[PDB]
């Protein structure tokens, strides 16, 4: 609890060799604080990936959700955070996981612009026709935002 607290606010900060030093002492791996945020998510969200890889090595759960639904790994596309969109993939993280908002990783990728997210999502299998409460794709999104060459991508990836 106490540990776990200190260690939420390591990983968000990128400190190492502290989140080592917490996990060893016994820190919760999977702590979460008031909106469900866990270690996981705040390395993934703010682009440590040696933390999120200790993370992941010692317990954390790929696939918790947050207040809001987020995974980390809507955190890590939202961000554009590639290299981290890799690890929890590989770790197992659901690339159709859904959020409050019924937003996948997809979208949020397609929504802030990230190209190269948006084409390792579609690699491993993220649905194209996805739609979210409001209704909208990560096509759709890729309009609202001007982002044509994610439209472009996104089309082809649905026509074929
Ligand atoms: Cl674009």
């Amino acid at each position: 609890s106490d540990l776990g607290k200190k260690l939420l606010e390591a990983a968000r900060a990128g400190q190492d060799d502290e989140v080592r030093i917490l996990m060893a002492n016994g820190a919760d791996v999977n702590a979460e604080d008031w909106m469900g945020a866990t270690p996981l998510h705040l390395a993934a969200q703010s682009g440590h990936l040696e933390i999120v890889e200790v993370l992941l090595k010692t317990g954390a759960d790929v696939n918790a959700h947050d207040a809001f639904g987020w995974t980390p790994l809507h955190l890590a596309a939202s961000q554009g955070h590639l290299e981290i969109v890799e690890v929890l993939l590989k770790a197992g993280a659901d690339v159709n996981a859904t959020d409050m908002v019924g937003r996948t990783p997809l979208h949020l990728a397609a929504r802030r612009g990230h190209l190269e997210i948006v084409e390792v999502l579609l690699k491993h299998g993220a649905d194209v026709n996805a739609q979210d409460k409001f209704g909208k794709t990560p096509f759709d999104l890729a309009i609202d935002n001007g982002n044509e060459d994610i439209a472009e991508v996104l089309q082809k990836a649905a026509k074929l």
